[PDB]
């Protein structure tokens, strides 16, 4: 019901679940350092995926650190967006799905997860509220309503 309420509760289900989002600008630009190493198919441990990003991100963002786009990661993980080969005793490795080497599809696979991660927590949130919460702007309603159209068959 209540809207700044919505959010905090939002952020925490989030979390509950390994999973970070970081605000509007640094999510989109993690995202593009995530698809920058993934796009051609690379396959990367998620300690190197890790480290490519964090080391990228970190001098526009200073406060980026291998703890939190390691959360950044679990989400896209949670989401399905990578292929992972596993390695017996060595490192899986991830690459990204073909679907989702470009970043509208990336992102959209991404603000889904968040989403079913608001519906799992009972949390109503409207198309407006989410495009505050997800791009810092009222631009991206019809994006959110097209994912929420989808998400209810």
């Amino acid at each position: 019901q209540n809207p700044q309420q919505l959010s905090s509760n939002l952020w925490a289900a989030v979390r509950a679940r390994g999973c970070q989002f970081l605000g509007p600008a640094m999510q989109e630009e993690a995202l593009k350092l995530v698809l920058l190493a993934l796009e051609d198919g690379s396959a990367l441990s998620r300690k190197v995926l890790v480290l490519f990003v964090v080391q990228r991100l970190e001098p526009r963002f200073p406060q980026a650190s291998k703890t939190s786009i390691g959360h950044v990661v679990q989400l896209l993980y949670r989401a399905s967006c990578f292929k992972v080969t596993k390695r017996d005793e060595d490192s899986s490795l991830m690459q990204l799905k073909e679907e989702f080497r470009t970043y509208e599809a990336l992102r959209r696979e991404h603000d889904s997860q968040i989403v079913q991660i608001a519906m799992e927590a009972g949390l109503r949130i409207a198309p407006d509220q989410w495009s505050s919460l997800l791009y810092g702007d009222q631009s991206h309603k019809s994006h959110m309503q097209s994912i929420i159209d989808k998400l209810q068959t």
